[PDB]
């Protein structure tokens, strides 16, 4: 059941913004590790004396890496005279975010029809304002409200090229990498209490709970009208044998924040081959693969969807598999993206639910908690 | 003339430590960009609740990348109970360094016979103490004094594997990259006033001025007894037509600091081929090459040292060439390593002065300032 109760018109995920201490180095690492090309910049070379921002793109996926310059470069400016291309940016906020959380996501940005309306309606419905709507070069409106922890939900809308003041990256600098990643599927937050977090976010968006079908967590998924914007939220379960990974997140992150980003690949096998090639030469590592018993147990579960070959390929790459009552999903998880055991990345591909493919086809892998535990009872 | 006036026994450059906001991402980028393997770690997985430190090595070159964790992970510790592997580390100092300077070098570390003696004698001779000598697992002594800005000169000495508490990196994680870089040749500081900086550093080390042979700078090189430890220092020249790049450094860095690191390659041609292959896929960019007139002018200057082929190869790669009265050097410069126009890297290879090769053979490229200007008068 989907009540389609969005309080304003939402389109798709637009971009994810990381707040960094050095944007160059994080961006170059991510570019090579994920096969995303350098697409636009806003920095000293573009007249921006406030922050360095570098945009990586793969298909529709947009990753933005931003870091502050010395405040002294812009000490003469005021907000009316600012050279920043992202007017919500604040040196103190950025430095405090990075020093508190380490590398992580500051903004989950969605495109909307009218960012000013989305902000006003959100705030009228309990959203805590973070940055008021601002119109950029009479073309793009941007506004921000608090999502959880120090993460904001950013509304972007276009009257009619990333943002004004960003320049296209020179053809010599932008190598056309591509490992098959195409768009953001979902963005997951970790909080201490799921109930109040859900109430808040569902409160100001009108997003509805996405239906699904004891490992230390409870969760729930909020979804937009066409369920293409998917925002799961986790809370820890205390008192379990194995200490809750959600609680470990909260301790090392210094509170709530974005836990993982799920990136849809048009070919998860090519994506994982390409990423695994680069794990030890500057890219990303992957969590330990499941035991071969897990892959022997796949024939009974998805033998009508994956051939023995495609199952074998899953085993080569460590890919996990789950199934809805509607569809099937292939997924796998990176190790944390930075120093702390906090944010990681999920690679996903969904099979089924053709109408275009409907959102969340196959679910989010909830069944893989039990199937992993069961399969990892292969000590005999 | 070399008075060999070191006030304590100095061996060689031991390592360079960068202070980062996320050590993982900087280290992975540098590893791929420079062909340096992951050699040791000290982090959560090794019991270090204070800082993440990752060591990259190429030949004798050691690059250390360190970032702080949340202070809360170690809030119960005191210095006697610390889990940090680098006892000089301080959360507040590291965060203040990175927020003030952005990504850059915190420590120039040299190996000495006796780090406790080197510290005591240095401080008796005007050095500003930064971290007192501390003995690690009864095996290694480490001590730090101020060098310039927020950069320290670190003394390391071994009674008899990087530092205690560091673990070797698993054979699966450490890919054996190597683009030919073998050791640190020199480390250059930028200061507002050369005179007082030289007086200070020469004051507490006994390092002597290295002999050499209007583009906006003055400089001088301090050297150890065998002139294998080489510490040049620059100051800006104000009032020139083209604004002093040294002054631009000081403004964007918020004061004095390490300007460039010069890394010796055993084969600069292979090194530059390998690095240039990776410039646009996560590695380092290089400054704009000189005009072909520069390379036509090379036959008269080094035609007795480089063949037409090796000169042509220089032209392919943008390599610059200078000559002492003793030797010849090949050099080239990266664009800044991070967001700010501050620290960059020099790749160098020296030809001549065989006895082993004596330090600074060929100089530092001072003649290339005039030769670049002259050659870049090719507008007709
Ligand atoms: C995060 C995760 C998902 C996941 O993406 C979602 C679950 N719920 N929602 C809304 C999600 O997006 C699915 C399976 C597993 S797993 C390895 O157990 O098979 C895991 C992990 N557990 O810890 C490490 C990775
Ligand atoms: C830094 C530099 C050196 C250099 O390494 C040293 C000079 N003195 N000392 C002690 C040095 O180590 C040599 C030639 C040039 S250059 C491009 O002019 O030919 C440059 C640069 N100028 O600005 C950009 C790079
Ligand atoms: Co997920
Ligand atoms: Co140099």
């Amino acid at each position: 059941k989907n009540p389609k109760s969005d309080k304003f018109k939402v389109k798709r995920f637009h971009h994810i913004e990381f707040w960094c201490g050095d944007a160059t180095n994080v961006a170059r690492r991510f570019s090579w590790g994920l096969g995303m090309r350098f697409s636009a910049k806003s920095d000293l070379s573009t007249g921006n004396m406030v922050h360095a921002s570098y945009l990586l793109t793969s298909g529709d996926l947009r990753f933005l890496f931003t870091a502050p310059y010395s405040p002294s470069l812009s000490a003469g400016e005021i907000k009316p005279t600012t050279t920043a291309s992202i007017p919500s940016f604040d040196h103190g906020s950025c430095r405090s975010f990075f020093s508190s959380h380490g590398l992580g996501v500051r903004a989950v940005a969605i495109e909307v029809e009218d960012a000013e309306s989305a902000f006003s309606i959100s705030v009228a419905n309990g959203a805590i304002p973070s940055s008021p709507p601002i119109v950029l070069n009479e073309a793009v409106t941007i506004a921000e409200v608090k999502l959880y922890g120090d993460v904001v939900l950013r509304y972007v809308s276009y009257k009619a090229e990333f943002l004004p003041g960003f320049e296209r990256v020179e053809d010599a600098s932008s190598f056309p990498l591509d490992y098959g990643i195409r768009r953001l599927d979902h963005a997951v937050g970790n909080v201490p209490e799921l109930g109040p977090a859900l109430t808040y976010v569902a409160g100001f968006t009108g997003f509805h709970q996405f239906a699904e079908f004891e490992s230390g967590l409870n969760s729930a998924v909020l979804a937009s009208n066409d369920e293409m914007v998917l925002l799961p939220i986790n809370e820890p379960v205390h008192g379990t044998k194995r200490k809750s990974q959600i609680q470990t997140y909260l301790e090392h992150n210094e509170g709530a924040g974005l836990q993982h980003l799920a990136l849809m690949s048009e070919d998860i096998f090519r994506t994982l081959r390409e990423m695994r090639k680069r794990s030890s030469i500057g890219g990303f590592d992957f969590m330990p693969s499941p035991p071969p018993t897990y892959y022997q147990n796949l024939k009974k579960r998805v033998g009508d969807v994956l051939s023995d070959d495609q199952i074998k390929e899953c085993e080569e790459l460590g890919i996990l598999v789950d199934r809805d009552d509607q569809g099937t999903l292939l997924q796998i998880f990176t190790k944390p993206l930075g120093d702390r055991p906090t944010i990681f990345i999920e690679i996903i591909q969904r099979v089924g639910c053709m109408m275009y493919q409907s959102g969340g086809c196959g679910g989010f892998g909830k069944g893989n908690f039990s199937e992993l535990f069961k399969s990892i009872e292969e000590y005999e």
